[PDB]
Parts: structure tokens; sequence; C-alpha cells
């Protein structure tokens, strides 16, 4: 079903955001894992998987709307070197991504692509949940100190 | 069954205490939650629920005794800005409420409303249990230091 | 995550509405219960519980957006003296609340806070379901007469 | 298998009756439901479903006999404005349809289409069961009065 | 609850679209069945059922909003004579309907009927899923040829 | 444990191959899905997942050996436009990847990194299995013709 | 089956390494246990058991190849006096052992004793897993501090 050209462009831009997040979160997860921070590995790895699910939704929607998914261009990753820097990088990435989503959601509404909009709002809802988690962790590092914080990550939280 | 007017006035005063506590504990709970202090959220939230149950008992008793439950007047909340201030505020609230409960229990006995008294003694027993928990938590903050204390709250206890 | 100030003000206004409904529905329920109208107590009590859930959603959303939930100011309750007056009062409360919600949902859209909007639309949907029930019960009082209507409430509808 | 042309015309006429009943009973059901008359909604909705099953049998039979099912022409609905008027309209509809069925069954026998006849007699048996329920309900409205009658519909009849 | 008059008119127009689709899909289904194309009968029949569910939602919403559901006027059916023509007819119907849905969704938003809007968006999401299926099947007819396509329909897919 | 620098360079090169395959196979998969070729979607999607697992093994091994995983550089994808072209592109990618693996396996042996070698041989064994599947499917397209081949993909194989 | 004499000498040397590790890890384990460091006792004890399993494989392989297993000569143990020193001693022991293993694996290949080689690669894979754990724990001591580190060992991890 032929979709709006600019909606398809937005979907490819958002897909682009997801491809960056997938790689950044996956590497951060395994860096966490390599440092023995099992709890952070677990959360970060599942964020990575969650972004794959988002990318999948963008890809299928683009194909349905008869556009061409772009998995070729990969934006800049920002891999941190310590736990706080890594989480702060994820947070900045999520905030950038949420700005893009808001714009796309607004535009999709204006050209009456309510199904694309509905999908993006669900994804945005997922992203704000991740933003909440990040902000909380970043504050906890300051509140309990880095040594306690790292100690709180070495066992899985199940 | 027409009750003693002053007993009903006491029950409305105690109900008023409960209405303040319900709101104060519920907001403190979600503030804890927003900070990632899942254990404190869990306890604080269930205290709020417990105060709803106490309010319910007062409301039903007042109606049975043919009085008019007053849910319209809401006393002063004292919302804290950090964990210790919030727990100290809850404790002061509990101690004030216990003073009121003691007065009512004495008065109900004097006019032979033993069923109202029996109800209030159970509630007082619940409140001293809460007072015990608060005093213990406040002492632990001092004994293990705030950083260790916050760390001990980020996972649910169960 | 720093939210829009006017959205946060809307959320606090809506929270204020919920705090009124919680108390109004709770007292109405126990009045129904005190009269032996078990069916009405059951529905009314669970509406009270449902408004607590709505308040909870507003409170968590406000805290996330870094605003201050206001549980201190309690609006006017309108407690009825007979079944029809109580239900009509609940209905007026719901209709007033729905106007406020519609306005907030519109504005949330205009500043691209689609997650707050999504939350509020779910709540509005709950409220219109409650309005449907109220309108139905009020009509049934007139159609079967008050004596039959009351008789129909004295046993639980499981 | 090439059927009798006039038999096919009868089946299309009967299908036409079913299409009317489907819509009339479906709307009547949801009007009942909207008024809180759950028992009537339940029965009326299932009659609508049963008329769909009848329509289905006609459609399949017509196609087998190599005729063209007519779903395009929709006869007059008679939507009532109150419960008694709605049930009396359903009853008149059933009686008109039973007349049509009797004529078709007689003709089908006459041209030796015994399988179409057998199908139609099963449907006629279903309809007389519905006519029985309607006559009963209409009599009960008079015998117990409308207020009692409506009270008896507000709960599901297990 | 008195709704917006034009929203109600939209809902009746959409209900009208559904009434056409119910009949068109039901007849197409049984034509498929009569040809031995069991897989197409199964999908097409369940589309008809799905459109009945959509109609039900419109009817109940209209009644809640105190309007009058119109089940009397039936728009033009376009019954195909071979498989490709039938599927293309369904597809044109779905596309026409999606246009109406988009228009209604935009208008409901403008008068703050967010619950009617939310219902319609769910329905639009369903229809685009049906549009996807239709486009796929039509392409498969071209890609594998009609003889292979028909062979692929004669057993149930499950 | 500080690894051999050139081994780490090989692992990053092989990771790079995996990153291309992950994206190429995922897009091909959903293209198959969009075409209704359910069997091909299922296989292609699971190949994509298998390459993610391989990438995961490289990333963890690089980190253990104290190198820096490179997820930033993404090589050329070769997305096909029809089924045969897509499978041939996958096959060329796999053959290129196997050449790189053979080189790396030889080199790792020469510097006594037997654990890296052992890991790569397992991965090579997986890739040759995929190569077998691709070559088989490509031959089958020619042997049964494209129309029969496409028909054989529209149902899941399980 | 008469084996290569030099391979057998390698197997006896590696067996000697295992005999040192078995005793060193067992004593470190019970020293940990005596200090109340239950998590470390658990891991260290199971490493000792794993080295017994490795020794067992060497002994059986040596006897099969018709050599004489040497369990008489025991190399130098390096028992640490505090947790960090003990772990660093284990790590140095593992690294020395891996050097010997790589050499033996290389030589087994040159004389085509591929089964001895295959056994040794599995053991090497085990040892690098142990090296990973050791490096991680040593880094965690510095990152969270010894006091937090010790606190993190007093309960079993399972």
């Amino acid at each position: 079903m032929k979709g709006d050209t600019k909606v398809i462009n937005y979907l490819n831009k958002l897909l682009g955001n997801e491809l960056v997040a997938i790689n950044q979160y996956f590497l951060h997860a395994r860096m966490f894992k390599n440092w023995g921070l099992k709890r952070l590995n677990d959360v970060e790895y599942h964020e990575s998987i969650d972004e794959m699910k988002h990318a999948d939704r963008y890809i299928e929607r683009i194909l349905f709307l008869e556009g061409l998914p772009n998995l070729q261009d990969l934006g800049k990753l920002n891999i941190g070197e310590d736990v706080e820097e890594m989480l702060r990088s994820d947070l900045a990435l999520e905030l950038d991504g949420a700005k893009n989503l808001r714009e796309a959601i607004g535009y999709a509404d204006s050209v009456h692509d309510y199904v694309s909009r509905d999908m993006m709002i669900e994804i945005l809802r997922d992203e704000e949940g991740h933003i909440f988690w990040l902000e909380t962790e970043l504050d906890l590092i300051q509140k309990m100190g880095l040594q306690n914080y790292l100690q709180a990550q070495i066992r899985e939280e199940g």
C-alpha cells in the first residue's frame, strides 16, 4: 500500500536511530559483562534486543508502505569507557531519539497515517521507560557512590 | 444504632488522621519508587494501603453509629525532600496519631463503647508496629551511613 | 526527564479530580453498604479503587517529568443523601472530569507529549465506561421504580 | 448441480428475510444492552447469530444449485422504540417469515427438491421456537407488569 | 452521554461500510468454499466475522452517544466472478473504507472525542492488515500463476 | 588476558562480516515476509539471529583479549530485488566470509590461540551448513521452475 | 596403543601442573571458608575439582598411550596470605599452565596426535574461563574496594 514519501523518510531515519542503539547497547552490555557487572549486562542486553524489535517494526512498516529500508548507513556510536560515561551516552542517544520520534509522530498525524503514528507512540512509550531507568541509575551512582554502585551490579537481579 | 456523639467526633478526627497519612505515604512511596528505592516504595505503599483499611473501618463504624463521615477536610501533609526527612515526617505523623488514638480509646471506654474501643486498639497496635519499623530504619541510616542505606533499598525484600 | 510545565499543571489538576472522586466514591460505597445495597457497594467501591489507580498514574507521571504532585488541596465533595442523588452526583463529577481530560489530551498533543496523552486517553476510556454505567442505573431507577431498583441491589452480582 | 429456478428464487427470498432479521435482531440486542437489560441482550444477540446461520445455509444451498445469492437487496427493518414494541416487531417478522417458509417447503416438495425442503423444515422448527419465546415474553410483560419485567432482565440468565 | 452529532454521522457512515463488507466477504467466502478453495473460504469468512465485530463496536458507540444506528441502508456490493476479481473488489472496498476512517479519525480528534478516535484507529490498524493480505495474495497470483495459486488454496492452512 | 594483536584484528574483521550479514539477512527476511514467502522469511530470519550469535562470540572474545570491538564500520550490503538474486547475494557473502575465516583460523593456530581457533571453526561449520542450504535452494529454483519454487514457500515448514 | 614419547612427556608435565593447582586451589578454598568468604570458597573449591578432572584425563590418556603417569613429583605451591594475594597467585599459576598447554598442543599437532591435542584444547578452554574469572575478581577488588569486595563474598551466589 503506497505510503506517504516523507513518512517513509521519517521511518528510515528512526530505523537509523535504532541501528545505532542496537550496536551501542550490545557493546556496552558485553563491556559490562566483561567487567563482571552481571546486572547491567542483563538490562543493557535486553535494551539492545528491544531496539531490534523496534527496528523490525520500522522495517516491516516501510516495506508495507512500499519504501526501501535503509540498513546500510550507520550513524555515529558513542561508546563510553567507564560505567557512568556509558550510561550517560545511552541517555543522550535516547533523548535525541525521542526528539526525532516526536517530530515523526506529529507529521504522521498531519498526513493521516494514524497506523504509523500509533506504532511510533508505542515505541516512544518504550523509550521513555528506558530514559527513566537511565536517569535513576545515574542518580544512584551519585547517591550511593561508585564503589557501592558497582558492588550492586555483580549479581543478577531476578 | 445511634452512637455516642463524642465517640463519633473522635472517629472523624481519627479518620482525618488516616486521610492525611494515606496521601503522605502514597506520595512518599512513589517518590521512593522514582528514585529507584524499590524496597522503600514497597513498604511505604503498603503502609498507605493499611491506612486506607483503617479509614474504611472508621467510615463503616461512623455510618453504623449513624454519624456523618467527614472526608472533606484534609489536614496538613508534610512531604519530605530526602529519604531521612520523609521517614522522620512519617514518624512524627504516627506519633501524633497515636496520641489521638490513646485519647479516643480512653473516652470510648468511659461511655461503654467497647466495640469502638476494641477496633481502635487493633489500629493502635498496627501503628506501633509502623513506629517500630520507622525508628529502626532511621537508626540504620545513622549506623551504616546513608550511602550503604540507599544501596540496601534498591532491590525488593522478599 | 524535564516535562512541559503546563502539561504538569494539567496532570496536577486531573490528579486533584481523582482525589475528589476517590473520597466521594468511597463514602458513597460504604453508605450503600450500610443500607444493605450490596451490589451498589461492590461497584462503587471498585470505582473508588479504579480512581486510586488513575491517581497513581498521574503521580508517577508527574514525578517522572520532575514536577511536584499536589495531594494537599482537596476539591469539593458532593455527597448525596439517597441513592439517586448520589449516583447523579457521581455522574456530574465524571462529566466535569471528562471535560478537563479532553482539554489536557488536546494540549499534550500540541506540545508533543504523546506518552502523557496516551495515558490520559486510556483513563478517559475508563471514565466513559463509568459514565455509561451511571446513566444506565439512573434510567433503570426511573423505568422499574425505586422499590424494584433497591430490591435489585441487595444481593451481590458475581 | 443445476437446481429448480423457482426453488432458487424461494431460497433468495428466504435469504432476504434472514438478512432483515439479522440486522433487526442485532440492533434490538444492543439497544437492550445499552439499556442495561442483559438477559434480553443475550437472547436477542443469539437470535441474530442463529439467523446468520440460516442465511449461511441458504447461501451455500443456492451456490450448490448454481444460482446467485442476493445479499444486495435489504428489506424494511422495523426497529421498535421500547421493549414491548421491539419484541412485537420481532414477532411480526417471524410470523411473516414462517408464512414464506411454509410456501417454499410446499413448492420444494412439489418439484422433488427434498433436500432443500428438509433444510427449510429444520429452519422453520427453529423459528417456531423463537415465536414461542416471543409470545411468552410478551405475555409476561402484561402479567407481571413492565416494571417487574424490566427488573427481571438486568441480570444474565445462566 | 450525548455525543457530537457529526461524529455520530461518521460512525453511521463507517457502520455502513462495514455492512457492505460483511455481506461481500461472506458471499465471496462461500463462493470460494463452493469452488473447493478451502483456505480462501477460511480467511474470507473470518474477515466477514471481523467486520461484524467492527460493526458491533460502531453500533454500541453510537447508542452510547445517543444516536440512531442505521442498519437499513445498504451500499453497493461488488461481487466478483473469479478469484482475482473478487480479491481486487475486496481490496478496493478496504481502500475506500480506510479513506473514510482517516477522515473520521481527524474529525473526532478536532472535537475531542478521543475514545471514538481510539476505537477507529484500532479498526484502521485491522483494515491495513487485511489490505496487506490482499495485496500479497494478488501478487502471488501473478508470481506463481493462477493454476499453482488455486492448487495452494484447496487445503486448510493450519 | 592480553591477546595477540593480529588475532584481535582478525576477530574485528570477522565481526565486520557478521554485522553485514546480520543486516543483509534481516532485510532479506522481511522482504520475503512482505512477499508472503513465509518459509523463506523463517529461515532467513533465523540465519540473521545465528549471525548475531556469532557476532556476540567475537565481541566477547575481543573484550576478553583486551581489544576494542568495532561495531562502527559497516561494510557494503548487497540487497537483491528478487528471490534468486537475494539468495545468490547471501551465497556470495557466505563464500567471502568463509575465506576470511580460513585465513584467521590458520593465523590463530600459528600464534597458539587455540581457543580463538576452536571458536572460529565452530562458526565456519555453521556457515558451510548455510552455504549448503543456499546452494540447494538455488538449484531447486532451476529444477522446479520459479513458479513452483515460490509456491513451495508460502507455508511455514515445521 | 603406544604413543609418542615426547607427547607423553608433555602430558606428564601438564599433569604435574594440575597436581600443583589441585592442592593450591583446595587450600585457598578452605582458607576462604575459614574466613567466612562462602562465595569464594564455593568457586575455589569447584576449580580444585575441575583440575582433578583435568588430571584424570591426563592420567587415563598417559596409560592408554602406555606411558607412566607421574604423581610423585609435586611442584612448588604459592599459598597467599590474603585474598588478593591468593587470587593473583592462582592467576600466575593459570598463565604458566596455559603457556605449557599451548606448547604441548602445538607439538601434538606436529606428530599427528590429534586426539591428545583435542583433549588439551578443551582443557585450555576451561583454563581461559578460569583466567577470565580471576581477572574479573581482581579488577573488582580495586574498583569497589576491599571492604565492599569482602562483603560481597560472605553469602553463596546461587
